[PDB]
């Protein structure tokens, strides 16, 4: 605002849990400010997370971002997460952000699964929501699920276990069983507002399909494969996520 | 069970709320159970639904009957509450239902909105769940939202409230937003096991039509309109309610 500015974190509830988040706080009395959604297994600060923040206040527009529930510094159990539940977060959150005077537009960033919650929520909101920006938005977890085979663990798809070891973690069954369903491109295509869509050609987490079914679905999307660069946009690809995402909500 | 039997007031925990339930315990050391779920603003022990579960137990059919969040006993604020987080308190309770040791095979049983609950968690345990019971499942909701009308309270479907004053509660943006878009027929046609479906012909809540297409989505289900009936099966209805439940579930 025009006397703070810098971070701070904060803290948000929802049905019983607590959201932890990071706000950048830019100059001014009035700006525009981004809710930035982190993937399956991440967290809310992730260098291409922080550096799309950090970008974005240098724009003087504000953000914040969250870790879901079952991650990073927010409750409950990595096993009870689902991505309805997420979206459920992504709402709370949006509730905190309507309601702060200081904010004009409003914008959704989110990645890989983020970008689901993202896309999903921008479609039951998108009278409020102004801008998107997906970064590999991780709409093949559906597809995954029905197939049996989630990043290299396989199920039965007919017949999901309550609970499936996953490396360090336990995945909820529900976890599962919601994915199949989630009818993820019906309620994100009613967001006909300005979306853009990055995602990197040798991603092996999320196939580029997935963009360029969003880039189908949206009445008014721009799709940007990045030449070479993989799911995180990592290292030498980190400046193609930032600048397309910040050019995109500066105008 | 073999050595205890009659009520007993049961706690679980979804996300953080208590949900507080009532169950019916019947003689023997393995039984049959049925989840049973009530409409909006209604609660576990309407008159309906404790006569539904005492008819069960006279057949030795066990039962559960919980309050949906933000409802009766149960925790949450009533303006939290959605058709989606009765869905997943419907599923803490099923994962607390399928570990006892004691249940053989599973029912639900699901009046109004609790109707349209208990046809999607059908519709996602379609392999456990084994018979389901619909009594005037409230489908309609969703072409309500859709229209911009929740029983006479109406608001533009398309810039839902924050919040909707309704008679001497409140009811939730975020309930009517997730109403409009809830993929209940989709959802619930996966389930192709036995169905039955009770609904009273002048039923002024929730349109017959909504039986009337379940029915024609279900692969397995039989419709019992009750000429005359209301829509909580009222007084000289309500056997016609319980005896088509009863009946159904006892084979
Ligand atoms: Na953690
Ligand atoms: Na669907
Ligand atoms: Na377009
Ligand atoms: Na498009
Ligand atoms: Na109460
Ligand atoms: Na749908
Ligand atoms: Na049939
Ligand atoms: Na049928």
């Amino acid at each position: 605002n025009l006397y703070f500015q810098g971070m701070a974190t904060i803290t948000l509830e929802r049905d019983g849990l607590q959201l932890v988040g990071t706000r950048e706080e830019p100059f001014g009395e009035i700006y525009d400010m981004a809710i930035i959604f982190h993937g399956f297994t991440a967290n809310r600060n992730t260098s291409l997370l922080r550096e799309i923040a950090n970008s974005l206040r240098d724009e003087n527009i504000a953000s914040v971002r969250f870790d879901f529930n079952g991650h990073g510094d927010s409750d409950g159990k990595f096993e009870n997460m689902t991505v309805l539940n997420e979206i459920e977060d992504a709402n709370a959150i949006l509730n905190y952000v309507k309601t702060d005077p200081h904010v004009r537009n409003i914008y959704l960033v989110g990645h890989a699964q983020g970008g689901v919650v993202a896309s999903m929520l921008a479609g039951l909101y998108p009278d409020l929501i102004k801008k998107v920006v997906l970064l590999a938005p991780a709409a093949t977890l559906k597809g995954d699920a029905l197939e049996g085979n989630t990043q290299g663990v396989t199920y039965n798809p007919d017949h999901i276990p309550d609970r499936l070891p996953f490396k360090d973690l336990t995945l909820g069954g529900f976890y599962l069983r919601i994915a199949q369903q989630l009818p993820i491109y019906e309620v994100s295509a009613q967001f006909t507002k300005p979306v853009c869509l990055i995602h990197g050609t040798d991603d092996t987490v999320v196939s580029p399909n997935a963009s360029k079914k969003y880039d189908q679905i949206y009445q008014n999307s721009t799709l940007h494969l990045i030449e070479g660069a993989d799911h995180c946009f990592s290292d030498s690809y980190q400046k193609n996520a930032v600048n397309l995402t910040t050019d995109f909500l500066q105008n």
